[PDB]
């Protein structure tokens, strides 16, 4: 006449509670009494089980109610799951993975994923509708800054619902992690020297040689070469800007007689464009952006350079022309590799600095962080936990809302940590998000479509694009995985369309997240399994693979300041033959900003000791068999990719491992 109720406490630091825990089973034939549990503490990592006897036949168990009542001071409890062993020998499981504060009573369905059309009885429908009601009351949309994608309604981290907070209050913390990173890097004494320029490169080299890793040391030695400059646009930390030219821009008055020395095929520059040997990186987005004026004693400067690139006979991409500003003229020279050494070097440094600003604000912040947060909030608002898509996506939006809220509390807010080192600080980066937001499309988030639209899709013409190669693989694995999860729970396209909560989810992304602008190209609705599989792939790939590629290479390529400076303390050169090495040094970031730069890119490039990489789903929201085997196959494909990439890296001078599935986190956690 008894049930065996098993309760599992989380492994997180504060997962334990000393408060009262009541439990009541809700069955079809009736509900059970409230049973007090333990009368003691539920320690972290611990699993408790009780023999509970019921006074009347409950029939098939539908819901489990858990109730936390206070004892002493409040103590947050993290319930992982609950399993029942019924008198009829049935084993039922209830996935939770939620923080339980004394304010509310938590009610859980069984693990089996359910669409709304599957629930016909009052008890299940009541729960489902009330769950969404509480969701939409806790998770609300907000416009943090004009023209931004909508984000969560919270000023700071602690205001967030306990469920979507970090497991610790200061577990991740920009203020704390940065100063801690600057101590690990032995540069803590330099944190306040914004008026002190490095004496020469050797002065910074003395500091850098201690904290350099493999790639960065390679960067220290080879940053001045043309081959490395062009290399980063394909395999660097921000390889999303380069595109193949179909014609020379009229704002770039470059001639064959200027670049004839770099041309190696006896063709004119115009004819080289016809062969598709010419590539281009345009920073028009940076034009008009306000420079950092938050420091009255330091003048910081920006540029909007146009860089002309060329694929030589060795199939390597190298710079042949660099114009630092958008509108051509006598004071906006076109710098060439045939100019004096420091002229062509300083021109390069500026393009590198420009690449860095677009990287952090557009590629990094907007196109991965903010986009994922949108998918995350829309998921919480419109998708109940029993829904299959919730179970699939929840592992990929982990800590996303939390890390963004932290960043808006400390990093990119007015007078935030971002303002110290960056030339886009002081509001400039806000202008960039706004302007880029206008051209952020749904197709641009679809990886194969994104690569083609830049004209980089050909493996044959452009064989050394590793970001593309590995990316296309990881994308194909996730597309295959989601197509299978969708095929399990959706009989056909008609079921996908008739799903009210899925459409509500898709609609919340279009209308609120993307501000309901028609030019974004996001689906207003999803009416087929094929489309749903692509949509889910966009969500997962962005939060995992795409974010990994553009985040964890920050210390590799940017720890050597002259290769990716956060700010320039002198305006772009308007004339040739003038620039000296002493002036490049005084233009480059000071000691204070170099150190807040070094600390930042180091801290953002770290993996957690408990980091969950792609395919790792420790928390079991899905408990059904067909989806387990789906998840299984997905892990096999990923492990097949890690091998493919591993072999390829053996034949490279500088391996590309950012998109290797064992280094790709599940979500945006940093
Ligand atoms: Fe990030």
């Amino acid at each position: 006449p008894s049930y065996t109720v098993t309760v599992a406490t989380g492994s997180q630091e504060h997962a334990g509670t000393d408060d009262y825990i009541y439990l009541s089973l809700v069955g079809s034939a009736g509900c059970s009494e409230k049973h007090l549990l333990d009368k003691g503490s539920f320690e972290r990592g611990a699993v408790d089980s009780y023999d509970v006897t019921v006074d009347e036949e409950l029939g098939e168990i539908q819901l489990v109610r858990i109730e936390k009542r206070k004892y002493g001071s409040n103590d947050d409890w993290y319930l992982k799951y609950i399993t029942l062993k019924t008198p009829h020998g049935d084993y039922i499981e209830f996935p939770c993975y939620r923080w339980i504060t004394g304010d509310v009573e938590v009610v859980l369905r069984d693990g089996r994923a359910k669409l709304a059309r599957d629930d016909q009885i009052h008890i299940l429908k009541q729960h489902r509708r009330k769950e969404l009601e509480t969701r939409q009351k806790q998770y609300r949309w907000m416009e943090w800054n004009p023209g931004f994608p909508l984000s969560i309604d919270a000023k700071c981290h602690k205001d967030l619902p306990r469920d979507i907070q970090f497991d610790s209050e200061k577990g991740v913390d920009f203020v704390l992690n940065y100063s801690k990173a600057m101590e690990n890097l032995f540069i803590n004494r330099f944190m306040h020297m914004f008026q002190s320029s490095w004496n020469d490169f050797a002065d910074f080299e003395k500091i850098f040689v201690k904290i350099s890793n493999t790639i960065s040391e390679r960067v220290m030695n080879h940053w001045q070469e043309d081959l490395m400059f062009g290399y980063q646009f394909l395999n660097g930390a921000n390889p999303v800007l380069i595109r193949r030219c179909t014609e020379l821009p009229e704002k770039l008055p470059v001639t064959t007689e200027m670049v004839e020395c770099s041309l190696e095929r006896q063709l004119s520059l115009e004819q080289e464009v016809q062969q598709g040997n010419i590539f281009i990186v345009d920073f028009e987005l940076l034009d008009g952006i306000d420079a950092n004026k938050t420091d009255p004693c330091t003048l910081q400067f920006l540029a909007a350079p146009i860089c002309l690139l060329y694929k030589n006979l060795a199939n390597k991409i190298v710079p042949i022309a660099i114009q630092l500003n958008q509108i051509p003229g006598d004071e906006n020279p076109i710098f060439l590799p045939s100019d004096a050494k420091y002229d062509w070097l300083l021109a390069k440094i500026w393009v590198r600095s420009s690449d860095f600003h677009v990287h952090q604000t557009i590629t990094h912040l907007l196109r991965t962080h903010l986009v994922s947060e949108v998918f995350g909030i829309a998921m919480y608002r419109q998708l109940p936990a029993v829904h299959p898509i919730f179970k699939l996506l929840v592992a990929h939006v982990r800590f996303t809302i939390a890390i963004n809220t932290k960043a808006r509390e400390q990093l990119i807010c007015e007078c935030g940590l971002f303002d110290k080192a960056n030339a886009t600080g002081g509001g400039g980066h806000v202008q960039m998000v706004q302007r880029a937001m206008k051209d952020l499309t749904y197709a641009s988030l679809c990886f194969p479509e994104a690569i083609k639209a830049r004209g980089m899709e050909s493996k044959e013409d452009i064989p050394y694009y590793f970001y593309r190669d590995d990316g296309l693989l990881v994308w194909e694995a996730i597309r295959t995985f989601t197509a299978e999860v969708v095929d399990i729970y959706y009989e056909g396209d008609q079921v996908v369309e008739e799903d009210p909560e899925l459409q509500d989810f898709v609609n919340d992304v279009y209308v609120y997240g993307m501000r309901g602008r028609k030019s974004s190209g996001f689906p207003k609705s999803v009416k087929s399994r094929e489309q749903l599989s692509e949509y889910l792939t966009v969500v997962i790939f962005t939060a995992s693979a795409q974010h990994a590629a553009v985040n964890f290479g920050q210390y590799d390529w940017a720890s050597w300041i002259p290769n990716a400076p956060p700010t320039m303390r002198a305006p772009p050169p308007t004339a040739k033959g003038v620039v000296t090495i002493e002036q490049i040094v005084d233009t480059l970031p000071d000691r204070g900003r170099s150190c807040w730069h070094l600390g930042a890119v180091w801290a953002l490039s770290q993996f957690q000791e408990n980091e969950l990489f792609l395919g790792m789903y420790p928390e079991e929201h899905f408990i059904e068999k067909p989806v387990k085997e789906a998840m299984a196959r997905f892990r096999k494909n990923l492990e097949a990719i890690v091998s493919v990439i591993a072999e390829r890296n053996e034949n490279l001078q500088l391996p590309y491992y950012y998109l290797a599935p064992d280094r790709i986190p599940n979500s945006v956690a940093i």
